[PDB]
């Protein structure tokens, strides 16, 4: 949470390699927060998580919605 | 700031009887952080604010608005 940048900036990459090149699992509690009231912390960890789906798959294109409200 | 609530209840009814039963005046300190970077507690706070203005007037609906982002 220190390290995420938290204007709609939130680039936050290089800490999301220290999360992609982190020995332990982070499946485990950024769940916690990922649904937490910080539009930051959902947007980031989640999209992230997809990257954690895909590190095998080719991304050309993700863009995030914000939607009915 | 700390005693804001911040989440959607945003009962800040009593704090604004501390605001106007401070010892301390707050019209002083109050605006600089009611454009802080969080929108729950803007919510709140702010509301607290238009309280402290028209608390004279009779005021029969107020919506909290977020825009554009």
């Amino acid at each position: 949470l220190s390290a995420i940048d938290m204007y709609g900036h939130q680039f936050c990459i290089e800490n999301l390699q220290k999360l992609i090149l982190s020995e332990t699992s982070i499946f485990d509690v950024l769940p916690n927060f990922f649904y937490h009231s910080n539009q930051v912390v959902r947007m980031a960890a989640l999209e992230v998580y997809v990257r954690r789906a895909y590190i095998a798959y080719e991304l050309n294109s993700v863009q995030h919605r914000q939607l009915k409200d």
